[PDB]
């Protein structure tokens, strides 16, 4: 049939065939001289998309950070366990921090000019930094998911899960079942909101393809041009990530890095290729067994856990296209704010999807977190329609450095821990 | 035994005592000298019965809605299944529809002096009808719960109950048995709510006597004259629902409805008589199999769930007993809003107990749901007292359709499909 | 350092940091630099406050849920009238001392900023009708979502009593379904109990710098008309410690000094830390272990008792309303202040239990007269006088506020005879 073929295209390519069928919808709809026909008519759907999209952020955030903080946490990591969540959460903020400073190097979203004049949101007094920090705590965690606000929830969400799994290991029989009968609740939460959001980036090629129509008729933007400066800046990123962070930690922790990418290339170009992070964690372990050295008591823990917490590329592009749509609009972001999206970028990767679409919503996690709202109309669903619709082209790179950076986890650690088999680096 | 007398009077006979007691006792102390007395002693005790009654409709409905959602999904629906589910949402609408006309024909709530002489003329200008169904999506589903918006909450719950059940037919049993524990946390707190809803109308004579006796003794405004009005436009509904919608839907099918009345009678007259469509199931499937000749596949599995989530007699009482209140307090019903009645009336109906006093918690959401919220000490909280007091002399009756919808749509299925042997609709 | 902040006992680990908190404070606010512990150490108080005021809404929903829902209805009725009445009693006596205190140290005497006649003659707003009407929550999540303790503590109880209810069926799957939702319950409770045993942790700090900021900007500003009132509300505390609670203890054959020798640890862990919802598992692990309450007892009456049961902060809730009354020029009237009986116990039965909680509400209960801040009315400079000097009252009136809770539970539980007097014994 036609809506059974429909959701069974690939659906990050139907994105952004959404996206370049908008773009040229729009053209023609300024061609014409119908500028009305689709601001009313295609605009709805775009409107629908925005608001079924911006719905999946406080349950995802909440339950799925419950349940990834659970999953790891000082109650169940040993040795490995505490050397490689603070090495994941460590290279995740240097990768966000690279993913904002190549942004605003390569001027992202800069010539966009989709903004709305300078102002409507005009303050001339941002928050101190000491202060931005105490927010991280609410007052009030059910106000905090009530008025929309992500990071508190986020540190409410981690703190409940570490509390939940130190239960888990009391003593008691009443105590042990309660802990585990929460987490199934907020595990059943989190799986359902994966497959809501299955459906919503199903629906998502119609949504994209509506507010690029409408864009594209109303006004003139600039579309050609700074989607290619966005994918340039993120493959430039993730190729600085990579050939700088680890590189700088493979040498300060004796590695060869030149041996490590000739024996990674394996699983580089398998994750590349095949698109998928969890999909590629055989062959990954094979590299990590076959060819670094490591033991199988380090690395079948360490893998498991790298492709599931450890998203470089996934966070480096949540740094650069928040950069782009924060740019695009015409708000910088002031170094206040510039450090919450480094903050809820590392702490809302400690829980990840693994379903498509695992960048596009935490990327309005980002954007709902630093400060701007997605409601239905303002530029910021433009500019974050347009990103969705370039996010094909980004994933590949992105599980690349998502599955190079816990590759590269694994032999430190092993390496630390005098467990990395030496005969395998000489010789 | 002094409250066990009190308590286990048949509620629904308490509430229409409650109703002419304190339309009586209005009269006997309005003109009399005490209408400050009875607004400082007597309406108290209404402002708590509104408090109580509007304390459970968001939790009510959102785990209402979840379970009914997750007991309906497409997920396990077959064939059989979809075809009555279509119908049951079907002639629930078209029967919301019926009471919406056969309201505004009768004018219901016209010559009762409510409210005020104009209150305000602002309040109009309402969001187009696309803008209405673009914000029947949440930005926030705890937002929506917060700020007591009960159609967002119903969709967001019809969405996390079809989720649900897409888990519970997952093949890992890990996450399987997380959404086997979601799925019961929220069946324990619909049930929980139904427990309290049943406390709550327990309470409600003295509410409903307390809100007429101030509304009497302060206003004297016309009680017996606009419920004999809405009593006799709900009947006149449920009529012209079963002779119209009902007959065309069978004659459309090769029925002859004739018959079909003539031989649903009994099933008819029993739910007339017991007041309660879920102890008619018996006499129900009795003459769904005997005197009308329906295989046993198709009556056992459209019985009990009509039974639950096809109610055409509630879904006309409220269209009707909404009219009621937006034209007794002076708020006439916008186009925008005579949908968005419609939606919830029918969304709300997929999840219901049958607890006597579980149609009139629909009516108070569908109250907050178009606008008309039950602020205490608002005409609206009176209006809703004159119709909740006249709770008998509309259920027998309509308890009556609410099975009636039954068996004429089992009927239609097991038609559709040849499982309806026309040895029995002959001669 | 390794682990050995960690396991170092809490109670005299946060007493210790709230001494060199004091030290610090008053060495380094009255020699060297006084507003560096406003750049670089009060956030961390801050950061303590919001941590202990993050850990409330759960922790009354939750243990609350599964302290109703563990008690029979048929006990639950009796515990928590007689548990009501007793903390009702408490708190109407409480602002009877407060009131008294504050009449006879003449609180706010040699202070004299700048009224003609005052206006606080007039002063009776409140209707308590729709004071109890307002205790049932028109939404539940709205109130969660909005900090009142008041009306998800009616939903909490009201929903504690269907799951019991619940648990009764003869449908199976409604019966695991009500045993599921107590689950869930019972491990939000206990995780909450868990975080508060986290935060607890690093409450030493928390303490160092929220008494280290009063200590540097109040170290010397404790002189004068103010002096008096930290002289008189904790007298009154005293008193109450002294002749309420002691003397209806005596009245139950239970012995009082053995009482407080008991409740020598929540005492110092609610004095110290100033909350009494973040001293709910110290208040527990002392009324199970050392006290000798039956479980279903305290597991609810520790839980309420935690928010609607201030009988210190309604005693510095009368005090100090006199005190911003007679700054104006005008004393209390003998019949006005039997609304101060009304509207102090009212007020400390809504106050949520977080530091700094007396003072917040203390400018509702002076909306009972409303008074504006900058002209003619010095109600924002005999208020901007108690603020300042509010985390050292709001130590001691939250020492009592869980005494108080204690004490009711140990008379509810020794009246229905669920107390274990092996405990008493020695
Ligand atoms: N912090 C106090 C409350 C208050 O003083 O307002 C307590 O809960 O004990």
């Amino acid at each position: 049939s036609l809506l059974r073929r429909y959701l069974d295209y690939p659906v990050l390519w139907k994105i952004l065939w959404g996206l370049v069928l908008g773009a040229v919808f729009g053209l023609i709809a300024g061609h014409f001289g119908y500028a009305g026909a689709v601001k009313t008519y295609i605009k709805p759907f775009g409107d629908l998309f925005v608001r079924l999209l911006k719905m999946l952020v406080m349950p995802i955030v909440l339950a799925s950070l419950v349940v990834g903080a659970a999953s790891i946490s000082p109650a169940r990591l040993g040795r490995v366990g505490v050397k490689i969540v603070v090495y994941y959460l460590a290279t995740s903020a240097m990768a966000v921090f690279f993913g904002l400073i190549v942004g605003r190097l390569f001027n992202v979203g800069a010539n966009v000019n989709l903004g709305s004049g300078t102002g409507k949101a005009i303050e001339a007094q941002p928050p101190s930094l000491v202060q931005t920090l105490l927010n991280i705590v609410p007052t009030n965690p059910f106000a905090s998911l009530a008025k929309g606000e992500v990071l508190p929830v986020i540190f409410f969400a981690i703190i409940l899960g570490i509390a939940i799994t130190y239960l888990m290991n009391r003593n008691e029989e009443r105590v042990r079942k309660s802990a585990e009968t929460l987490l199934r609740v907020f595990d059943g939460l989190a799986e359902a909101m994966y497959l809501i959001v299955g459906g919503v980036m199903q629906y998502a090629p119609i949504g994209v393809f509506a507010l690029i129509a409408y864009v594209m008729a109303e006004q003139g933007v600039r579309v050609v041009g700074p989607l290619a400066k966005v994918v340039g800046a993120v493959y430039t990123g993730l190729f600085l990530q990579i050939v700088i962070t680890y590189f700088i930690l493979l040498k300060v922790f004796g590695i060869d890095p030149i041996k490590f990418i000739r024996k990674a290339k394996d699983a580089m170009i398998t994750a590349f290729v095949t698109r998928s992070s969890s999909g590629t964690l055989p062959v990954t372990m094979r590299v990590a067994e076959e060819e670094m050295g490591v033991d199988k008591g380090i690395f079948s823990f360490t893998l498991p856990l790298g492709a599931t917490i450890n998203m470089d590329g996934t966070a480096l592009y949540q740094g650069v296209t928040v950069l782009f749509v924060a740019n695009a609009i015409g708000h910088p972001l002031t170094l206040g704010q510039q450090l919450v999206v480094v903050l809820t970028a590392v702490l809302a990767s400690i829980g990840t999807a693994g379903v498509p679409g695992a960048g596009a919503i935490m990327l309005a996690m980002v954007l709902q977190s630093v400060g701007l709202d997605l409601t239905p109309g303002s530029p910021v669903a433009l500019a974050y329609a347009m990103i969705l619709g370039i996010d094909a082209i980004l994933d590949m790179g992105r599980t690349m450095v998502n599955v190079t950076g816990d590759l590269a986890g694994t032999v430190i650690v092993a390496k630390t821990e005098k467990e990395l088999d030496e005969s395998k680096w000489i010789s």
